[PDB]
């Protein structure tokens, strides 16, 4: 009796799970919104802005109308390598976003110390890929909250808390090729493994060297650390980068997981759209919404507020097929990256509509309990869209100078709706609906062009 | 000198052969129609109505517009496992159809006894997959006729005879998890292998246990039985589930095999249509044609009649791009499952046309020599369409309550053209073209709604 | 720590490299045009006209509208096998074209003798595939020039010189199953390896037998010959048919290589078009341009002329989306195979436009320095288009009686623009714009139909 080999199982549920972390795939939590949960872990934030800064290079005429295709190929080639390192070291890639990848090693409290060693080694081996288009790494550790929000058809998640705030602060201190540890990470780590130095005006530290004790053996140590890693591929599945590659059809699980993935990605997954259709340089309008809270580390306070904001945003976006591309925590606040124009969702008057939707969002969110400040940046132009990452772990992402610009406008012009010159000029709304703003030098931004506040239709706000 | 490994050979002829049994793939018979041939074998009929009854579940709004995709994924996951068992035990899957899969082990007469043992073991291991959405299994053995019918562009086949009648009768007696043997199967089997019980008012038996003799070794026995299995993958190809996976380009063979496969499937096979385009919940009209004969086990009588009917049906269907999805033998008669509306073949007025085509078919077939009764059921609504089965052995199939309803209408209202309320109401043909029928309780049917006879345009028929 | 296996790397750059020889893939030469380089090597020309003559068979109604699909499947099945032999013997397939495949083993001068032995063995093993739709093989050796020409967006290459002239002359002497050596090949070869015979009225020879010395071991000999083969897959990559399968993303390399590949192929490569869309029987107009030179073995003379001609041709073709499918050296001259109508590039009035473009090309090229004669053949009808060859090495190709006819018209009616009857009749240009020509018997052509000169719009040329 023959024994044929199992076939490569490429079911829709597997393909959906490539777009999600294990935190969600194996999360099994209530469908109630908001949902909050609490754990401990180590975070790694890998600043890949040096790669995504290539969007400019690839809009050159030199690329003969295949800039987007070339961009996605070269980005994925480098980002894949980072993803593989994270996964082989036992990490969960949470999100690709804010010109960064964020990864998590969730463990019980007692194991944070040893897991920090693992993550430092991983970090150093990531830097190792690119010796000779480099990255900066921040590490944090400690208490982490998770929030899941959404409605009956769509779900989003966020991780929150001081360790999350810390990991971005750490990464912002890093220079290229650095690994920076948060103060708490440094307090919790195995100091015998590493040589550090002080970072001026900061309690964060820089790892100069991982130099373990004489009798240390990393592979044996790692094996010990895998006892605490629930989903590390093992046994018959030790050849797989993710256990999620083994997922079998389960309609109730797939119904829950598809809520995290945009409809046009699901169309591709279902082989009802060409696999290359979403890689494009396309004109869009970015509406970047920032919500600041009194206290942004307290999920129990900020979770209902985000949920209420989300319900309104989604209703407003529905009317114009705008989409939410990403939600993430910034140093200050919860940010929604909304896009008007992307998977063939491109209505005419996208600009006047974008500004009107921004104002609606601004007015509603400003009256939500516990939301202290709302800030919205609106920028329009060519952006790269595509599925970025590894075959086994990837996400649809939008990258470009106008993305960056809308993000910086919402941070440098807080409490108002701002727009760029493309949007202002294109809108053909009357000019007294705007205010011309002072020029600010914004980290990452070369020549803003004139920026404007969208004051709105009436003098008396 | 290097020796690179043969590549995965995924030629069009291989892809076409996935849709056909070995009976046809390796049949090499004349292109003359009808064609009849005669052999012996063991049949297994696996009632998968418990899986296909899930079409209802998947039309819920809960499935957010991906019901068809979810349905095909979960069906294929379970049906694949059944198919693999059949193939590894040396069976030929003949058809997926009538909420069942039918499989054949063709052998010389002297080996029927030992092959029945093989098939009983297979049957028990199929039940084993689903312990903890179960199936019922009928087995028959004996003389089997095959009929191939069609024209210059299209071919269809049927297996016929008492063993075929028996295998459906056996399966209809089974409860869930049962294996029922036909009277002849029980007469021909190795009684020392099994413990049976009587089935009330029947000469069929139920297998309680396969309990072989003390010195029996199934793997050694199976190896002996493979001497008689012409196409069992072996040697260099012992890792393949089907020898047909090894087929090489051969234009004369491909011309013959493509005649069995619908044009829209061939479009997919030729990579000229997306691989997911045929998985859909779509509105159609089912026209289910049953032809009863004096004697339905005699291919030499019924073969010309079916051929003549087929020639007329196809001409009538051509005019409205209706398609024949399946042809199969029922307890009573040869049934044609015709569909109006499926691979983007959807003409307007599908309902008046469907009724007019049914009447045409009814009038012509009623005058065909040896056709004793014609019965036609017409039902319209949402049905699941898709390629169902294993990668290596699968078929386009239509599944749904309206399929079931049209099938039961043709059996419970013999000798007439009947239609459901959707069809009657939608047609906007005058009401005196119909007769409102008595309500019958039909096994498998919950609330028919009012049913109608299509009497036709004139009072005097 | 797990070690997952590298995935099958199917990047766009790899897929582009399948369409090109190693000569270009690893060429790294200046982007300046024309570019010329000089080397030595052995050439093999494999006449596959016996396969491509099947286009006629596959336009039969017997193939039910899948002639093109069946043709490409059967062609690729046989041509793949030839390609694998060439590659495993260390050859570089340069082009698929002129009903032939051309391959090159580039080596330093001192190794030509031993490499000829390798190529003769390869040739004999190619014939071996088809014992029991056969091929003819010519071999040449010696000095070879390469020319690369084009503009900022498109590139083409040619190999030139007496060895190239020789390899076609050798192949034209061959009968089926023959291997014919050019005079220089025979002068340079290891005469102890082979038994030859004279070819009447020729200094070329026919290989009767490869009968090496008593102590000869081909595998050991081949291993020695691989020292001189720069890109022979080896070591960790000894399982690959081409090193080019290992190419990694590199935007500057991909920008250079995509210039050799038509835009519609790049669309497929980018998964923005179905993989089967370019296999078709379609009506087109072939415009076959031949340019003859005083001295066609001297790249330094003919290279600027070809470049100047190319610049004009491309400008003329642009206006009507005509494409250049192939450029190659014929016994006499440089030929451009231009096509009007192929990857959905089909403008109305294709015929009057084709004739007007031919005349433009004829008038311009006739005034180019060093171009001695221009001849253009114009023929219109159904042709097979598709990607032909092996997965790892293949090219878009057009095949058909009208291709053949336009090629023979340009050779048998030199110095003029000629067209077939389909073109003349269809154009609805006045009849005095043409001259009806004497009938010539053209090798390969059965019934021309009447042929015409396109004299043009005025009496006085
Ligand atoms: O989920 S992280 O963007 O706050
Ligand atoms: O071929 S079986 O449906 O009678
Ligand atoms: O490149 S060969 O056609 O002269």
């Amino acid at each position: 009796m023959n024994t044929p080999k199992e076939e490569f199982q490429d079911w829709p549920i597997v393909r959906i799970a490539a777009h999600l972390p294990d935190l969600i795939v194996y999360g099994h939590f209530s469908p109630e919104r908001p949902f909050m949960d609490y754990f401990d872990g180590v975070l790694m934030f890998v600043d890949i802005s040096g790669f995504t800064a290539m969007t400019e290079k690839f809009s050159s005429a030199m690329y003969m109308d295949r800039g987007a295709e070339q961009l996605v190929e070269i980005l994925n080639y480098h980002i894949s390598a980072i993803v593989e390192k994270v996964l082989i070291f036992g990490g969960d890639i949470l999100k690709f976003a804010g010109d960064a990848l964020l990864a998590l090693w969730r463990v019980e409290r007692k194991q944070l110390k040893n897991i920090i060693t693992v993550v430092i080694k991983c970090s150093l081996e990531i830097h190792g890929l690119f010796e000779t288009i480099r990255v900066k790494i921040g590490l944090a550790a400690g208490h982490i909250s998770m929030l899941v929000f959404g409605d009956e058809t769509h779900s989003h998640f966020l991780v929150i808390g001081q360790a999350v705030d810390d990991v971005r602060l750490a990464q912002n201190m890093a220079q290229m090729n650095d690994v920076i540890l948060s103060p708490n990470c440094w307090q919790l780590c195995d100091r015998s493994m590493i040589e550090i130095e002080s970072v001026p005006d900061q309690r964060a530290v820089k790892v100069n060297f991982l130099k373990p004790p004489p009798n240390f053996n990393f592979d044996e140590f790692f094996t010990k650390c895998t006892t605490f890693m629930h989903y590390y591929p093992s046994g018959e599945h030790k050849n797989l980068l993710r256990l999620a590659c083994t997922l079998k059809p389960d309609p109730e699980l797939e119904m829950s997981l598809q809520k995290y993935v945009m409809e046009s990605i699901l169309k591709q997954i279902d082989n009802k759209q060409l696999q290359g259709y979403l890689s494009e340089l396309r004109p869009v309008t970015i509406v970047f919404v920032n919500l600041m809270f009194e206290e942004q580390d307290k999920a129990e306070e900020i979770g209902p507020a985000i949920q209420d904001a989300y319900m309104h945003i989604t209703s407003v976006l529905k009317i114009f097929q705008g989409q939410i591309n990403k939600v993430f925590m910034f140093d200050k606040g919860c940010s929604f990256l909304c896009v008007f124009g992307f998977p063939g969702e491109k209505v005419p008057d996208e600009l006047t509509h974008a500004l009107e939707c921004a104002m609606d969002i601004f007015d509603f969110c400003s009256q939500v309990h516990k939301i202290q400040t709302v800030s919205i940046g609106v920028a329009s132009g060519i952006v790269f869209c595509g599925i970025v990452g590894h075959t086994v772990r990837h996400e649809y992402t939008v990258i470009g100078q106008k993305v960056n610009l809308a993000a910086r406008m919402m941070m440098y012009y807080p409490g108002i709706v701002t727009c760029d010159s493309v949007t202002y000029n294109g809108s053909n709304l009357p000019a007294y609906f705007f205010k011309e703003l002072p020029k600010k030098v914004m980290k990452g931004v070369a020549d803003s062009g004139p920026l404007y506040q969208y004051w709105g239709r009436t003098e008396k706000v």
